[PDB]
């Protein structure tokens, strides 16, 4: 009963979130996950002063209304050599990443270590936030409302 949420830098709010590390989180799982953060799902033109500010990665995650990868370099095994925010149009499949949107994360660039899930609520999963850095924090708790989520 253990839950790994790998994250990165803050970009203007913004971060990437992944589960267990692979796609595994629902769009109603990652509604939930932001809000476990204090955060929100990022719109178009948060993910896009985001990107200007630095962010990229090379995974497809939820924002509000669309799956995307920001891009900043040409990679041609991300998002197939696009820049910008590319947007995925055609997908079978339901179950990606998330990103997520923290309005009081510094203006610019945080590389700082994520300490905290201050908003998860009472819960028997053991929940793991794991940084770039190897950083870790537990905590036993819970952020999933929906049982077909769980
Ligand atoms: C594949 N991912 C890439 C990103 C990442 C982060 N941001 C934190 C912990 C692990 C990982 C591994």
């Amino acid at each position: 009963n253990q839950i790994d949420l790998n994250v990165t830098c803050r970009y203007a709010g913004v971060f990437h979130v992944e589960k267990n590390g692979r796609y595994s989180i629902s769009r109603t799982e990652a509604a939930d996950l932001c809000q476990a953060f204090n955060s929100t799902l990022p719109t178009m033109d948060q993910m896009k002063l985001a990107l200007s500010k630095g962010f990229e990665t090379c995974r497809y995650g939820f924002i509000e209304g669309n799956v995307v990868i920001p891009r900043i370099h040409p990679n041609a095994i991300c998002a197939a050599n696009h820049t910008g925010v590319y947007i995925l149009v055609t997908s079978n499949t339901s179950h990606y990443d998330t990103y997520c949107f923290n309005a009081s994360a510094p203006p610019e660039e945080d590389c700082t270590s994520v300490t905290d899930l201050p908003n998860s609520f009472d819960g028997p999963v053991t929940i793991t936030i794991v940084n770039r850095d190897g950083t870790r924090y537990s905590k036993k708790g819970e952020y999933r409302t929906h049982q077909e989520d769980i």
